[PDB]
C-alpha cells in the first residue's frame, strides 16, 4: 500500500438476508441492490447521491437478471445516469473484490466517490434450455439449474460445493462432529448478535407492498439451529461416511450489501466523518477443488499489503461457506475461533453468494465497533479457486 | 501521467464468428483461452506462468458455469495461481476489463495481467424463470438469453435497435446515409482482409475432426456484403419509415481477444519488446436510451486523462454497434470519417459483444502500424447508457 | 336394427373419487386410476374373474407422458392377462362414453364375449410441451405450451377455447349470468345432498394413498362439491370475457383426476356364467356440428340415441347431460324439452368435476346409481365434446 | 350374417424421412391429404356422404383436440362426421379400419373413412413438473417420441431391445437380418423404377409463396448402401447387439386412409368396390415378446375371414425391425416370394400411427399388380399386441 490516495469508507447497508425461496425471494437482485445502496447512501452527512460517480457491484447468477446488474442497482438506488456501471464476477468473492477495485479507482484518481457492493437473488436464478437454437433431433434433453452451474460447480471437476468440503475435511482431518459442533457455535453466536440488536444498524428492513405491508427487519436462517436434528442428520454429499451436511453448510440465500467509499480530498472537500479506512487487500488462488483453503494465501497476503502483522487484527471475518473451510483456514492461519466471525457466519446468517463478500465486510464494522477493536480482517474463498481479503482500520 | 507506465507487449483475437456460424461450436471459454494464448505466444522473453492477474469481460454469461474469466486463464494454460475477474459492462466489457487491468499495475497489485473479453452468442441459452415455484396453468415464456441479458435496455424494456433509431431522428440521419456508411466499412474490412491486414491480430483456430478437420482463418461476416441487397432489405425494428437495418447494424457473432500489460519494472526486468503504451482512458454515461452518443462524453474525457488533443490522433476505433452509431458520434466529436476504423467496425466485422472493447484494441493497434500512426484512441458505447474509451501510444 | 344383433349387458360398473387440479389424486397417473376403476369393477361381478376380460377401450384426451397406449397400461396395471386387446379413445370429452360404444359393437360383431370399457384422465399430470427443440429455433422468446389448454380445450380450428364458445352457447339461446349461477348453484346442492345421503358409495371405489412405514390416507369423496360458496360465486369476476361475460370458473367444470369403467358381455356369457345383469344397453347415437356449437350436440346425439334404441324421451326415467359448463345444461334442456326435475339429480360435472377423458363414463356410472335411488327404469346420458360432436347412449335398469 | 363391408378405394402419402420432406406438415395436414385423396377416387361418392372416421394417431401431443376430427375437416368432410382417434400404438392404423368396419356391421353408418397418421418430426418434448415445480436441481425434457411411442411401459426399455430379445428368441443373426434389409430395400426401389406405388400415393405440394416442391416418392428406399449398411456398428448393443439403424424400420411421417362402404350403400350408389374385408384378429401377449404377437393375430384373422393360410396370395407383415418380418415368417411357415413384395417398413418407413393403414394401402396394389385375389395385412405393436386383417381383392 505505502504512498498512495486513501480511501475511506463512509458509510455501509446491507439487506436482511432471505432463505431460499423465503422472505426476499419476491424481490429481484438489482432490487435488493439498490435498498443496499439508497441505505448506504443515507447514513452519509454531507455526501448527496448525485455525489456518486462510479459503480461496481457484484453477482454471480445474472442469467435474467437484464443488462449489467450493476447499472440496474445503481438506477433503482437514484443514482445519476452519469454514474459509471460495472457489474463484477469472481463468484463467492464478488462482493470483496467489487470493493477493492472500488478504491484502486480512487486511488489511479478516475473518481472521488465510489459505491461498491454485491448482490444476489438465489430464488430468482433460472434454469437454461442449452441447445434450442440449433436444435436437438432425438433423444431426451435436459433443463440446467443456473444455481448448481454457474455458482456451485467446479468446472474442471465438474463436481459440487460441497464435494470439495469434503476434500477439506479429508485434507486437513477434520471430522462430522468437529464440524458440528463448529456449526452449532457460530448459530449461537449468530443468535445472541440478532437478540442483542448487534445487527440492527447495519441491516435496512426491507418493505413488501400487501393483505398490508410485510416488513423484513432480520436474517432468516439464524432461528433455525436445532442442536439434536443438526447432529442426528445425515450426510448431503457422501452416503454413510460423509461430514457435510446441510447444518453445517452455509445455505442458499438471497441478499445484498454495499458500502461508500471517498478520496482524502473529498473527505475533506465535504467535511464526511469517515467510518472506516482501508488498509490493504489481497486476492490468491490456487486448485480450483482446494478452493477451501485460499484464504490462507490471501489473508497473509493482503496483511502484508496493508503493513499489518496477523496478531494486530482485533477481529476476522472468514466467510464460512461450509463449517470445515472456518475450520481449515484456522488451523492453517494459527487464528483462534475467539478472533473469528464474533456476530456468526455464513453458515447461522446465509450466503447470497455474489453480495457475501460486501456482507461480511459490514458486518466486521459492527463486530469491530461492538467489541471495541480497531483492525479487521475479511477473507472470502470462491469457486475456482481463489480468494480475497481485506484489511480496515475502524476509526 | 504522473501514473506508472502500463505497456501493452502483445495482443490477439479469434477470427469472429457468424451467429450459428464458423465458431458456434466453441465455448467462449474455449474463444477466450484461444485469444489469451496466442497473446502470450507473441511476447519474446514473457512466459505463461508469469501472468499474475486476469480480467475477462463477459455479456451473457449464461451456462458458461464459474467464473468465465478464470475458465478462459486455466484453458490457455496459466497458473492456478493466477488471479482472476469477469467483467460486465455489455458491449464495454471487454474495454473496462483492459482499464481495471492497467489500473492493477498502476496500484501495484500486479505486474503482469492480461485482459480482454470473449462472447459466444451461439451458446447462449433460453430460459425457465419459474420451474422453482412453478406455474400451475397456462402457456409459459423461454426467455432468449440474447433478448434478456445483451440486447434490451433494462429500464425501457425496448431493444438496442429501436434506441438506435432514436439516435437517427435525435441526430437526423437517413436510410441512406447508414447505408452508405455500412457499404464503406464492409468494403474497407474487405479490402483490409484480402491485403492480410488481420494476418497478424488474428490467431486461426483449429477444429478437430470427430471426419476432416476445419481451420477457421478468417472473420466471416465481411463477405456477405451485397450492396443491391442491403438498399432493398426492409427496416428491422420500425416498419415503413424504419432506418435501421441488419445489414447496416452489428451481427451477432463469437469471438474472443486479448491483449498482455507489463508494468515498466517487468519490461525492463524480462527486457520485453513493448508495442504501445496505455495513455489514459475514460468512461462516462448518459440517459440509457442515448446509450448511442455516450461516446461523444468518453473520448473527450479519455484523451483529457491522456494529455491529448483530438487533434493528436492519428486513427479512431468508434465501435459501429450500429452504423448511426459511428455517424452520430463522428458528428458530435467533429471527426472525419478518414481517420475511424480504417480497417472496417463491427458493422462488417461482427459485434461479440463482450470481446468487442478488447477487439477493437486489437484492430486498433494494427490500423496504427499498417498506417504508421502513433497516437490511438479506441471508444465503444454499451447498452444502459455508457461509454468508455482508452489512448494508445504505438512505439 | 338393434334386435337384429346380440345383447349387451351392463354386469357392474365403479369410479374412482374425482380429484380437483392438483388436489386430491394429484399423485397418480391416469392409468393408476383407470388400473383402479377397472379393478373396482370386476371385483363386483359374482360369477366373472378378471381373466375372462378379452378386451378393453378406454378413453384419454391428453396422452402426453402418459407412456405406450395408456388403455393397455390400465389393463395391466388392473390385473388382466397380458392376451387382452387394449385400445386408447380419444373423442376428447366424449371419449369414455364412446369407449363404451366400441366395447358394445366389439361383443355385437361376435369378437369378444367379456369387455371392460370406460376412461381415465390425470389433468394434474398433463405436461407442457417445447414443440420445436428438434429443428431448433435460431433467435427469439419461444413458448412452453400448456398440454391442457392445446389438447384438451381449445378448439382446434378457431383456436379459441371452450368457455369462449360457452359464452357463443349463452348469447345464442338467452342464459344470462344470474340463470347460469342459480342453476350452478343447484347441481352443487344436488351433489351435496347426494353425498350426506350416501348415495356415491356404492359406485365410488375409494383410494388407498399409501404411507412413508404409517398408516394410509384415503380419498373417499369427491373433492370439488365442497367448495361451494354461494356469496363468492354470484360475486366472482366472469373468466371469459371481463365485464360482460356469462360463464365463470364457479359455475363452468374444473380440471379435475379421475377414471371410471363399465363391465359388458354379451347374452351368451350372461346366462353360461349365471350373472345378475345391472342394465341392458339398448342404443346409441353419435352427432356433431359446428366445432364452435358443440355445446349444443347434444340435442342431435340425445335424439338419435332415443330412435336407435326405439324409446322415447318422455319415457325416460333420468339424464345424465354433461354438464361441461351450466350454459350447456340449461340450453340442451332448453332445445330438447327436458325438464331439470329429471336431469343430473346426484349433480353434474360443475359441481363433481370433469375428468375429460373419463366423464362419458362417470356419467354413466353416476345415471346407473340415480335409477337404483329414484326407482327408474331407462336412463339416456349424453355428452358433448370440443370439436362440435357429442355421444349418447341409453340404458335400462334390470 | 352381419353386412359386408366394402373398400370402394384407399390411399396414402409419400412416407417422408424424420425431419425431412414432409416436416413441415402436421399429422392432421397430412392425414387430411390422405382422406381427400382416397374419396376423389371413388366415382359417385361425395366427400358429404362420409358419415363417420376412425384414425390412428399415436403420439397426439400438441397436435390439439381430437386428431382425427382434424383430419376429417381438413379434407373437406362435413361438420357432421363423427371422429375418433384411435390409438393402438403400432396397429393403431389398422385398429380403425377394424373399428370403422364394425361400425357399418352394427349398423350405424354406411360410409366409413378409416385409417391412421402420423408425424413423427412434430413430435414434441415434455416438460412434466411445471405445475408443482422443482426447487433446486436439473430437470428433465422428456423426448415424446421414446416416452409415448417406442419405449415398452413395464419394462422402461426402448423396441429396439425387445427386438434383439426376438434375435435371440429365434435365432436370427445380424447377417440374417442385414440380408433381409437390403432385399426389402431393393424390392421397395425395383417398385418406384416400375411405378408400382404411383397409384397408391397421393403427392403433396408445398408451394413457395420460393420455388415449389412436389414429394412424389417414399424418402427412404433411396438411401439403401449394402456396404455401409453392412459396416455400421449395432444400434441397441454394443459389440454383439444384431439389431440396427439400416436394419430397423425408421422414423417418419406419412397418412393413409381408406374409404368402406355397406352393401346397401354400394348398391343404392353404384359404386365399384376394390375389396371386401373377410376378417380380423387382435391378439396380445407378453409386453416385451410383441414382436411375435402376428403369429397370433394373423391365423386369428385368418380363421374369422375362414380362409386358409395357404390361399393368401400375398402377406403384408409390417417390418418394425427386420427381425420381426423374419421371426413371424418362421412360427407361421410362410415363404418370403409371399411377403412384402413391394416393400416393407425397413426401406418404405414407419409413421407408426399410419403403418397399419398404410400395409393395407400397399397390399391392395400388390394384390392388382401380382394378379393377386387373397391378402392378409398383419401388424404387431408396442405393448404386446398386433392386428390382422384379410381382404380379398373384386
Ligand atoms: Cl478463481
Ligand atoms: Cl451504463
Ligand atoms: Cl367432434
Ligand atoms: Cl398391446
Ligand atoms: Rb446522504
Ligand atoms: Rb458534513
Ligand atoms: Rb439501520
Ligand atoms: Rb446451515
Ligand atoms: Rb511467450
Ligand atoms: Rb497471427
Ligand atoms: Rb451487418
Ligand atoms: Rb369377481
Ligand atoms: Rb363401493
Ligand atoms: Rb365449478
Ligand atoms: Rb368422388
Ligand atoms: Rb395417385
Ligand atoms: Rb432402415
Amino acid at each position: 500500500m505505502s504512498s498512495l490516495p486513501a480511501v475511506y469508507i463512509v458509510s455501509s447497508a446491507r439487506t436482511p438476508v432471505g432463505s431460499f425461496l423465503g422472505s426476499l425471494s419476491s424481490l429481484t437482485a438489482p432490487q435488493l441492490g439498490a435498498h443496499a445502496i439508497k441505505a448506504a447512501l443515507a447514513k452519509v452527512d454531507g455526501l448527496k447521491p448525485s455525489d456518486v460517480q462510479e459503480v461496481f457491484f457484484g453477482n454471480v447468477i445474472s442469467a435474467n437478471v437484464g443488462q449489467n446488474p450493476a447499472r440496474q442497482c445503481a438506477l433503482g438506488a437514484g443514482l445519476e445516469e452519469s454514474t459509471i456501471c460495472t457489474t463484477v464476477n469472481k463468484v463467492c468473492a464478488s462482493g470483496l473484490k467489487a470493493i477493492i477495485l472500488g478504491a484502486q479507482t480512487i486511488m489511479t484518481g478516475n473518481a472521488d466517490v465510489v459505491v461498491a457492493g454485491g448482490t444476489e437473488s438465489m430464488s430468482n436464478a433460472p434454469h437454461y434450455l442449452p441447445n434450442l437454437r440449433t436444435g436437438a433431433k432425438y433423444g431426451h434433453q435436459s433443463l440446467v439449474d443456473g444455481i448448481m452451474k454457474d455458482g456451485l460447480t467446479d468446472a474442471g471437476k465438474q463436481e459440487l460445493m460441497g464435494l470439495q468440503a469434503e476434500e477439506c475435511a479429508q485434507d486437513h482431518g477434520f471430522s462430522r462432529e468437529q464440524q458440528d459442533e463448529y456449526a452449532i457455535r457460530t448459530y449461537e453466536k449468530a443468535q445472541a448478535a440478532q437478540k442483542a440488536g448487534l445487527f440492527d444498524e447495519e441491516i435496512a428492513p426491507i418493505q413488501l407492498p400487501g393483505k398490508p405491508d410485510v416488513t423484513v427487519t432480520q436474517d432468516e436462517e439464524p432461528k433455525n439451529l436445532n442442536p439434536e436434528k443438526l447432529r442426528a442428520i445425515k450426510p448431503a454429499f457422501i452416503p454413510g461416511s460423509g461430514t457435510v451436511t446441510a447444518p453445517n453448510s452455509s445455505p442458499l440465500n438471497d441478499g445484498a450489501a454495499a458500502v461508500v467509499l471517498v478520496s482524502e480530498a473529498k473527505l475533506k472537500e465535504l467535511n464526511l466523518k469517515p467510518v472506516a479506512k482501508i488498509l490493504g487487500w489481497g486476492d490468491a488462488a490456487q486448485q480450483p477443488s482446494k478452493f477451501t483453503t485460499a484464504p490462507a494465501l490471501a489473508i497473509p497476503k493482503a496483511l502484508k499489503h496493508a503493513g499489518v502483522g496477523q496478531d494486530a487484527i482485533d477481529a476476522f471475518e472468514i466467510n464460512e461457506a461450509f463449517s470445515v473451510v472456518a475450520l481449515a483456514n484456522m488451523k492453517l492461519l494459527g487464528i483462534p475461533e475467539e478472533k473469528v466471525n464474533l456476530h456468526g457466519g455464513a453458515v447461522a446468517i446465509g450466503h447470497p453468494i455474489g453480495a457475501s463478500g460486501a456482507r461480511i465486510l459490514t458486518t466486521l464494522l459492527g463486530v469491530l465497533k461492538a467489541k471495541k477493536g480497531k483492525l479487521g480482517c475479511a477473507g472470502i474463498c470462491n469457486g475456482g479457486g481463489g480468494a480475497s481479503a481485506l484489511v480496515v482500520e475502524l476509526l
